[PDB]
């Protein structure tokens, strides 16, 4: 047990982090990152930083890629449940890897939060905000872009069929993003990620418009 290294998006989120609040750990099905290795030396970093930490799987839109990527609608259903199977037996392991901090945790699906009346309160919001705030509607279109481009599979192609995927993907996850704070019911929060992404450099930065709810900050976190 050596560590990894912690780096904060913008002056905005520094002061919220120090305290050590709230924390929102995102997982995805198909990004090599989320290796035992990884997920248990980020789980545990969460435990030690952290009073209460959020572990939301993405398990939601998968299937629109898969038919876009040229599958058929009951081959895309079959992958999916078999990605999910392996995605909820790592994450099984991984929790175990960590063990005594797991009442510290508040392990959930995105269709399964989806269910929360908290979550469809920010959905409201975020869903208006990306069709009139046009700053934050870019920072979106560039995460649709990114989320596209990055796609799991021997996909090549790119259509329109596929830009819908990525744009509902995206927008099942904004309020995670931008209202973390109101969707778990906390003061604050800090979305924990290893990289800068298109939604949260717009949004760590954002003054004026649409922005991060207040007690919303970001942090990247990666192995030294």
């Amino acid at each position: 047990d050596h560590g990894m290294r912690e780096e904060i998006l913008g002056d905005r989120s520094r002061l919220i982090r120090q305290r050590g609040e709230h924390a929102l750990i995102g997982i995805c099905a198909g990004n090599s990152y989320f290796s035992q290795k990884n997920t248990v030396m980020l789980l545990q970093w969460a435990g030690q930083r952290f009073e209460r930490t959020d572990v939301v799987y993405v398990d939601t839109h998968i299937d629109e890629m898969l038919i876009a990527d040229g599958r058929s609608a009951q081959e895309a259903e079959r992958s999916v449940k078999r990605t999910l199977k392996d995605l909820r037996r790592r994450l099984r392991r991984s929790l175990e890897s960590v063990g005594d901090h797991a009442e510290r945790f508040r392990v959930r699906s995105l269709s399964e939060l989806q269910e929360t009346p908290e979550y469809r309160a920010v959905r409201e919001r975020t869903d208006r905000a990306f069709e009139e705030d046009a700053e934050f509607a870019t920072a979106c279109e560039d995460m649709v872009r990114a989320v596209v481009m990055n796609r799991p599979g021997d996909g090549v192609g790119i259509s329109a069929e596929h830009l819908r995927a990525g744009l509902n993907y995206v927008l099942a996850e904004a309020p995670l993003f931008a209202d973390s704070p109101g969707v778990f019911s906390v003061p604050s929060s800090v979305l924990c990620y290893h990289i800068d992404t298109p939604i949260t450099a717009f949004l760590s930065r954002r003054e004026t418009g649409f922005r991060a709810a207040e007690g919303q900050a970001y942090v990247v976190v990666r192995p030294q």
